[PDB]
């Protein structure tokens, strides 16, 4: 005879898929082709082969006997690898005086298995490794805080259901972490009292996971991917009040008082961040007290306060209410209702209380520096030092010096709440004079004295 018929192809069946398990031992067996040659003798038996496909390497996976047609796995089939395998079979003949070739495409799939498990991913060093949700504080229960997320099972369908649970670190019991991923806030939390928690939540494809016995192996966020750290911060909302840094407050006033005069500056504290610590700060009323007397006389409106400077200022002269002092009751408001009172006491300081500090600079030049120079002070002689007046220097002679300036002020012993006698002031400056000593000179003093007899 000749070669007259080509071998066709029994097995495969035409354009076929084959499915089989992934990751399955090597040469392990997969299918049996077949394929029939009708010519008789060497010219119709059948020898199986692959095709070395030029772009697809794919054959390198399985080996197939060129008698047995048998195919066998030659390499690892993981799925998370490559999914589909696709193969070119060739049968020939034996037979003369030319063999003939038949190609029939096959194509193998791989069946997913649970060959992995549900994992996160770091993000970059430095960056922080965490994972940050935000919720107001004081929230009610239930309130949705976020959704953790972050891991992925490589598998495909029921071999990757991801389920999230809190691993340690909510030892207080403040929120839930419902498996879907959901954190729900569950008590009270105020960002004063603690801003940021954090724990560590584990992703397990099974839904009954239940944390390790306590005492077990601890937990290790540098190897474990099951695990990530996950920080709740609470948002800030107006749950603070102003709050004043003393209830009464005491500064002198200058008979001879330039209208404007900035007397003392309080202060009041918001815990609150932002716009909920904006602090406003005002006067509800004013009692003039003349000399010895239980009657608080009731003035006008004698003095002002900055809404957001907190300087209580002069708003008239005092020349007139020579002998007394007056009662400023104050309030701080913030943006949202919270209060808080306080009482200014400003006395009509005597000569008897009033001191002068003598300087070898040009009164402009004192001026320039004052208010460090009064600080220092007041810091070095743990007194309150209250600058009332920057004039030109006058001898008790009466010669009066265009080049030495005065230094009017008048001291407060914040423990005594309480104004001081010239004498005490002096005594104060001698006992510090060594402190000091440093200090006056830097500053070309020359003397101190109280207002001229
Ligand atoms: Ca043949
Ligand atoms: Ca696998
Ligand atoms: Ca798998
Ligand atoms: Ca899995
Ligand atoms: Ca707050
Ligand atoms: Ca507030």
């Amino acid at each position: 005879d000749v070669n007259d018929n080509r071998p066709v192809f029994v097995r495969p069946p035409n354009g076929t898929i084959l499915h089989i398990k992934e990751e399955i031992p090597l040469r392990s067996n997969v299918y049996e082709v077949y394929a029939t040659d009708n010519d008789e003798g060497l010219n119709g038996a059948v020898r199986y082969s692959f095709l070395k496909t030029t772009g697809n390497r794919d054959w390198e996976y399985f080996t197939i006997d060129p008698i047995s047609g048998l195919i066998q796995t030659a390499q690892r089939l993981d799925r998370e690898k490559q999914a589909v395998y696709s193969l070119i079979l060739v049968a020939s003949d034996l037979g003369q005086p030319v063999p003939y070739e038949t190609m029939q495409p096959l194509q193998v799939a791989l069946e997913d298995i649970d060959d992995n498990e549900p994992l996160f991913v770091r993000p970059p060093k430095g960056s922080p490794q965490y994972q940050l949700l935000t919720v107001p504080e004081h929230s009610p229960r239930g309130t949705l805080v976020g959704n953790v997320t972050g891991a992925v099972d490589a598998d495909e369908g029921p071999n990757a259901i991801v389920y999230y649970f809190i691993a340690a670190g909510d030892e207080d019991k403040n929120f839930h972490l419902q498996p879907d991923g959901r954190l729900l806030v569950l008590r009270d939390l105020d960002r004063e009292t603690e801003a940021t928690f954090s724990f560590i939540v584990k992703a397990s494809s099974n839904r009954s996971w239940t944390p390790p016995r306590g005492p077990s192996p601890a937990l290790d966020l540098l190897t474990d991917l099951t695990l990530q750290e996950v920080r709740v911060v609470l948002e800030d909302i107006n749950d603070q009040p102003p709050r004043f840094t003393k209830a009464e407050y005491t500064a002198g006033v200058a008979t001879d008082a330039k209208v404007g005069s900035e007397l003392i500056q309080v202060l009041a504290l918001d815990a609150d961040i932002g716009n909920n610590s904006l602090v406003f700060y005002g006067i509800l009323a004013i009692h003039y007290f003349r000399a010895l007397a239980n009657d608080s006389e009731d003035v006008g409106q004698v003095f002002t306060m900055g809404s957001v400077d907190g300087i209580l200022r002069t708003a008239d002269l005092f020349m007139a209410y020579s002998p007394g002092y007056f009662v400023v009751d104050i309030v701080a408001r913030d943006l949202a209702g919270h209060n808080d009172t306080a009482i200014i006491g400003i006395y009509i300081l005597r000569d008897d209380q009033r001191v002068k500090i003598v300087i070898n600079e040009i009164p402009d030049r004192v001026r320039g520096f004052e208010e460090e120079f009064i600080r220092l002070l007041s810091n070095i002689t743990g007194a309150i030092v209250n600058t009332d007046d920057v004039q030109f220097h006058v001898d008790m002679k009466g010669r009066v010096n265009f080049a030495q300036t005065e230094l009017l002020i008048h001291v407060v012993n914040r423990d005594t709440n309480r104004i001081l006698d010239v004498d005490r002031v002096i005594q104060m400056i001698d006992e510090n004079k060594e402190q000091l000593r440093n200090l006056f000179r830097n500053y070309n003093v020359l003397d101190v004295q109280p207002a001229i007899s």
